[PDB]
Formats: C-alpha cells, structure tokens, sequence
C-alpha cells in the first residue's frame, strides 16, 4: 500500500530526530525549525505588512485573483514556528487556491501565553475585513497548532459579532489540550513527527494555567454552531488523528458543513514536505480546490 516517498520520508525523520527523554530547550527548538524550513519556490512573491501589531508577509503565488485572501495561521505549537517556516508550504497553498495568504507572525507562548495568539487570529481576521476584503472571499488555513487556532478564531470572531469567512482548511489540527485522546497510544508508534509529552510541554507553556477545556484554547470543546465549510486534513499515521475525527463530529453535531479526509499512510502536515512527497503536493491541491469550491458556491 505506502508510496516509495512516504517510507524514505518516514526512515529520515526518524534517522535525524531527538530520542525522548530528551528535553530540547525551547530556542534550540525555534533556531532548528528555522534553519531547516524549505525556502519558497522562487515564482513565490513576498511583501511584508504589520497587522495587529503582528509582522505578517502577503503571500502571492503566481495566477492570484485580487479580492480573495487566506488568513494563514502556522504550527509549531504555540511556542514556536514564523511567517520564514511556513511561508514555503503557504505558497503553494496560494498558488493552488490562486488567492493571496496573510501569513500573521502571531504572539507566540511562553513570553505571550494564551489567548494572546487568538487575539492575533482575530484581530487579524478583523483587519482584513477592514480593507475590504469581503467575507465571502476570505479562507481561514493552518496547521498544527494553528489548525486549532483556526477554530478557535471562528468561534472567538463569531462571539464577537463578526461575519464567518466562506470557509475554514485546519491542517493536522491541535484542537485539544488536554490530550487525552486514544489517537495518543493508538498512533503513537506510527507517528515520526509528534511524540511526546513535548506536545503536553507545550500546552503547559501555552496554557500557563489555564483550563486546557477553554473553547479558545481546545476548540474540540467550543461550540461550533454557525462556522462556515470546514475542510480537515489530517494523517492516518498521527498522534492527532482523534483531534480531527472528535472536531468533524462537534462540527457536524453543530451544524457545521464538514468534510474529513483521513489520509493514509500519513504524518503530521505531510503537507510541509511537498518538495518530496507527491501527497504533500495532492493535498495542497486540494485545501485550494476547495477553498475554491467554498468561493464559487
């Protein structure tokens, strides 16, 4: 059944990853994402803009239509990641979609912790709103930790009276804190990507006291009534599998249109890794054909 890619790309991540008890300092963590993140194909164009008190970068593949955007919303936990690591895999989402990504470098945790990277999200949201962008022609995208953030600025936005986009790609979502899921056990051997409890580490550092149920900070627990299409990625082969089948469930029970693709073989945003995985490049494809179904409906 595993494509000759995800195999090779499963045998390296293993190969060059930390053995766990090993606890890696936070910033040695950040200065590694950093330095291994895939720069953008160069046909990527880039133009920095501050957003909320937040650096951001527009982010245009080639074949843009002007009037649509991505809010962009980036992984690494809550602690770490920037618009430099995602910015890759972001164009390529902007490319598939032919819509323009802001790419918000949200506050990130423990300096800033909860709900400061939901302020950001919103404030965000609120922002592009505010040039005029209407909402029918925004998308709200991340990955990892901001596939959950994702919900958790469409309920927090919603709560304060602002209009849904036309639709919501959370990537690998992390919308649970308290982590508590089978997928933990279940998936755990199969997974080279999240181990941990680096993973409950960082909710720690994130939550900083805070009820890991608070629907901003585990939008599995959010209601949900009133958000718009959610398309949800996530792998087979993830310890957040549960993550994304327990949300498209609540989505589902709330009210929500909600389509998930589990796809096998998988890992955590398999998507990151386009330059070498075919999946990778099927699945950015896709969160853009959709974004782009939810655009023509």
């Amino acid at each position: 059944m595993a494509g000759p890619e995800i195999v090779k790309l499963k045998k390296i991540l293993r190969e060059k990853a930390v053995p766990p008890g090993t606890e890696v300092p936070l910033d040695v963590m950040r200065k590694g994402m950093e330095k291994v993140a895939f720069k953008a194909a160069d046909d990527i164009q880039v133009e920095q803009v501050t957003v909320a008190g937040c650096a951001a970068e527009w982010v245009r593949a080639p074949g843009c239509q002007a009037g649509k955007a991505i809010l962009y919303l980036h992984g690494g936990g809550y602690v770490m990641g920037s618009i430099n690591t995602h910015r890759s895999m972001v164009g390529e989402i902007s490319r598939a979609s032919q819509a323009a990504a802001l790419l918000l470098d949200y506050r990130l945790a423990p300096e800033h912790p909860f709900p400061a990277a939901v302020e950001d999200g919103v404030a965000a949201y609120r922002w592009l709103l505010d040039q005029g962008f209407k909402p029918q022609h925004l998308s709200i995208s991340g990955d990892s930790a901001g596939g959950g953030l994702v919900l958790a600025v469409l309920v927090s936005a919603r709560d304060q009276g602002l209009p849904m986009p036309a639709s919501a790609i959370p990537i690998s979502p992390w919308a649970d804190m308290t982590c508590t899921n089978d997928s933990f056990k279940t998936r755990a051997e199969a997974d080279p990507m999240v181990a941990p409890g680096g993973i409950n580490k960082m909710a720690a550092r994130y939550l900083n006291g805070a009820d890991a149920k608070h629907p901003y900070a585990s939008p599995n627990f959010a209601n949900l009534k009133g958000l718009p299409p959610l398309l949800i990625h996530v792998g087979r082969d993830e310890v957040l599998l549960d993550d994304s089948i327990k949300l498209d469930a609540k989505a589902k029970a709330d009210g929500v249109k909600s389509t998930l693709e589990i796809w096998d073989d998988m890992i955590h945003v398999w998507h990151a890794f386009h330059p070498m995985l075919p999946e990778g490049k099927q699945a950015i494809v896709r969160v853009g054909e959709f974004m782009r179904e939810q655009w023509a409906a």
